[PDB]
């Protein structure tokens, strides 16, 4: 079964660019699954019920989804695994509009996370995010989803023979400036004061089109990003290895996921299974979609104070923590695979392998966090390695946790890799940790 | 009386060498106290009574130990001490076995805390933990303590013979392994798989003795770390100086400890007396047990929904943060004491001396703060002194703080000194504290 | 045999600190044996006899004891070791009084050669030496041993916090000033003119107790060092290694004391068995009890011109010189064992082991030297190694002679490494030399 998921993998990466594209993503297979949303507005202390499934979203970038075991009550635990689905990236400036220059078309970008490093020189770039658009039928301000399907972008390499090197001094703001086309003339849309001025003109004439929007006036602005377009693909000899960019933590937060959406429901899964996908974890996770934040809290106390009014218990701390006293988080983001190249950087033993397993990450993890997903992982069929050179839910919430990942090289890379069975193998793991917690935790005192 | 502290608190440095032990040593002497432990899976709700003593364990590393006054309603304030209870150590890779090289058997280690620095090496080194056990019997998984009587461990210098330093160009990864033992046979444990394998098969062994096992099988992990094997001792002409390791706030845990067991209880006190170890604030402090953790707070809002449900009062905030504004939070962590080599680092005036009394650290403190604790301290015979060059749980809970110190040379060392009666001198300080606070919090307004 | 020699081997570096008490147990060993003092201002040309044992001391630092054979006649060879019996270690300045500083009361104290290393700091450290006393009923000026059985200094290490390292810039003089009390009454024994005056007041009167002394004015000078306090034990998992400090040579000069103590005496011996200890190799040994002083050529000429008188023999050049041209010298320093840490500095082949045999060391040693020492290591069932990277009483005698040790790791560390049977395999070699020597030199021509 691992290389059952590959492709789908493959095809999540390629056609996802975006953190919104990732929640989108989620959100449309967690509601045919049969998934049940609930809004933050609504109130939800009626509407939970055992065996019930549910998800809810924040900023259209992080999702938290979850099932509830037929034999829940109050104050049982929950298992819970952590991840991010914000990849470096480089963002359009709020003005993305430039001077022509030597006949080039130029565009504004910032790198969000430090994105921008040396790998990032001659890729062909595509353009995607969302768009805050005002509807022409309602009036109310709205969101879409937008994507460009060939490169608009590049950042160009200056030739080796000029003494300097290709890369330059690598400066961002001066030297890595994107071209986005060619006018040579030399040889405007909106009104003045709109949003849609201070944008490169081509570039909002494509973008209404892709949403039927004629008057770029109905864009009230737009949050945009330059992604490689070379799709995920499987490489190798043997095809062993998985080429694709974005794979810090969209790689676990898939195969965690997927890894709920084919857990076990038994009828006496006594526990709360749940997945936590964040937002802006480069940047240290702390916004209001970052895991620093009160996102899942404060939705783990909304669903415990909403079993509690329906069977007429008391909410409140110590009904809240005898859960958490009961849980797991798992908090995953990708490792270090050993890297052939640097072996100066392999430490013995604590270097992962591609296609084996999940590495659990040592420097939260501890003697008793292995004990438990070694166990798990020998319920499972998994083999775990480790490794050593948002995690801290784990002080947020008391809960016992690990942090765990899945081997990659060249991480933070425009373009990493890994094999091509290890997003299976971790859907495999997950799948085995959400399955076997509350099996596991009993064998404990 | 602050020279009755001396022995004990030698003893308790020589005999409990890990973080592990620290709270097994506070457990056993709040049991033999009358405390009652309250667990965390367990409903308090029903169990809290005035003139009352508890204490909650977490990791088995962390501890929160407490009083209730006779006279205690809820929202009355809390008098309440924080410090820490690891200390710079090196702990036992997962792998912790090495390659016999040049006929000598080596350890994997890590150095925890940014531990391993110069003092370490020539130092005659123990190893101790926790083990995790599969009691035969029973089938559940257990946690047993360890201590290797003699020392096993050492990481020698070179000879400065050889053009180099002593300590090399002190790389911790390759020029700090310690050697464990000799094995020139060119002149082993467990199922392939299993734990034990991945460890010295020597300790392993060892390990099973002390524990009394047989079968290696039986080991599912270890948190083993080494320190220091050389007892804590009093020392200098007039044995004014104590020399030990560990001193990195085991110091003012252990005296802040024993002032909640030295604290009255008297028939008028009103408020609650509150002692939090913490494990990992060379690490930060946020993780499940550490002070930028849920421990403390969820745990004092247990407390107080408790007495809520008792005297059918509602439980929210707002009885919470009535319970607040009425407390005070000592946050204790050792402090330089005046040294008397580089005067170019003795701030004058704010350069604290041994055996003298607590030092007052301000950079939380506050002219606030320090009027309260200075009124304490008179109250309490005390001489209180200034240091200048977690103690925010003051932000957490939005408690009145100051963070206090008992004075020291040569922090972090593995073996540091301060004054023989700076213990003693440091209990009869908290002790002033958390008999006094009540009484002094009513001559503000 | 050679665990035989473990503890005993243990004790005495436990209980013998300087060099002041390494004659004095050698003395008090060779007169429990039998062994007879010569003084050297006593005529000895009457009073040696073939079959006697003898020994003479120098400054009470330094001491040449040795057997005479049975069968011995003038113009018979001898076979001798040398080794050195000072270690590094830090001497009182003449006036070691200093102002009190910071509350601290300190030490002045001086390198006796380049010791004070970063190996000193933060260790547990006493003093000991001898004292120059005035003796009350016989007013004979004496010498006194002294030593105090806690740590009474220390050499504090500055935290890491304040931006140097804890070791500081390393000078010696203003940075490694020793730490003996308190004093803080900021917040005097003897005539003025008298060396007690020149000493802290506290370090006099301890001491003038431990002398049973009342008057300080008794005590015209001393010379006191410090010294590790902490026991000399073994260690590791099996307990292979010895830790203890001063092990450059009282390691080999022990082996080298007890294999003369167990030397055959054979009615057949022929030659004279001799072991000399000197003080200050570290210096490069010229002073009166240094090994390039007169001190072993002129006792050596003294007992052959006492056997010429008993023989009615001429004593001159050539009856000494056909002794030299009989004899061989084993000049015995440690030497470095293989590093496991720093393999840059082992050249194989030539770098030994642990709880092996002696090395020997090559660069006096040489091919003929070699075979004579790999031979008599044959009929005493030796292992010799090999190492490569004051043996010059070779020149002053002209005699035959070889450079061997035993290996050690980090020598001239404050605390050093052996393996526990080096003591006793040193000495089974050194036996081996003294009883096979005149054997092996008639296998020559
Ligand atoms: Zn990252
Ligand atoms: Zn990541
Ligand atoms: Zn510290
Ligand atoms: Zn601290
Ligand atoms: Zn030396
Ligand atoms: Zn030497």
């Amino acid at each position: 079964r691992p290389e059952h998921f590959t492709q789908p993998y493959l095809d999540f990466m390629t056609h996802n660019p975006t953190v919104f594209h990732v929640v989108d993503y989620c959100k449309q297979k967690l509601l045919k699954a049969g998934y049940v949303e609930l809004p933050a507005r609504d109130s939800w202390t009626g509407k939970l019920v055992p065996g019930g499934k549910y998800f809810t979203t924040r900023n259209g970038s992080s999702i938290i989804a979850f099932t509830v075991g037929q034999a829940y009550k109050p104050g049982n635990g929950i298992a819970m695994i952590a991840g991010h689905i914000d990849a470096l990236t480089a963002r359009l400036k709020p003005t993305s509009v430039k001077p022509t220059k030597e006949g080039y078309v130029q565009l504004g970008v910032a790198q969000y996370a430090g994105a921008l490093n040396e790998t990032w020189w001659d890729r062909d770039l595509s353009v995607g995010g969302r768009v805050i658009v005002k509807d022409p039928k309602t009036g109310k301000t709205t969101v879409k989803l937008v994507k460009v399907d060939w490169p608009v972008a590049r950042i160009p390499t200056l030739a080796p023979h000029f003494g300097i090197g290709m890369t330059g001094h690598g400066n961002r703001e001066t030297e890595m400036v994107p071209v986005i086309g060619i006018d040579n003339s030399d040889l405007p849309v909106g009104k003045p004061g709109s949003f849609a001025s201070t944008q490169p003109p081509k570039l909002v004439k494509l973008i209404l089109s892709q949403l039927g929007l004629s008057d770029p006036d109905s864009i009230l602005n737009w949050e945009l990003e330059l992604f490689d377009a070379q799709p995920a693909t499987v490489g190798g000899l043997d095809k062993e290895f998985i080429f694709a960019g974005r794979i810090d933590d969209k790689l676990c937060s898939w195969a965690a996921f997927m890894a709920l959406l084919h857990a076990k429901r038994a009828p006496t899964d006594g526990v709360i299974k749940l997945v936590a996908l964040f937002d802006d974890e480069e940047i240290g996770s702390l916004l209001r979609q970052g895991a620093r934040g009160n996102f899942l809290p404060i939705t783990i106390e909304r669903i415990l104070e909403s079993f509690c009014s329906s069977n007429s218990v008391p909410f409140g701390p110590g009904i809240l923590g005898q859960t958490y006293a009961r849980s797991f988080l798992v908090s995953s983001d990708v490792t270090h695979a050993a890297h052939p190249n640097f072996t100066q950087t392999n430490l013995p033993g604590h270097s992962p392998r591609l296609n084996v397993g999940v590495a659990l990450c040592v420097d939260t993890t501890d003697s008793v966090s292995m004990a438990i997903l070694d166990r798990i992982a020998e319920l499972s069929g998994c083999v775990n390695q480790r490794h050593m050179i948002g995690p801290m839910l784990s002080a947020a919430m008391g809960v016992k946790a690990a942090d765990v990942g899945i081997p990659q090289l060249s991480m933070h890379s425009i373009r990493a890799m890994t094999g091509s069975l290890d997003p299976g193998l971790g859907v495999k793991f997950y799948k085995g940790f959400l399955d076997f917690w509350e099996e596991v935790d009993l064998e404990w005192s």
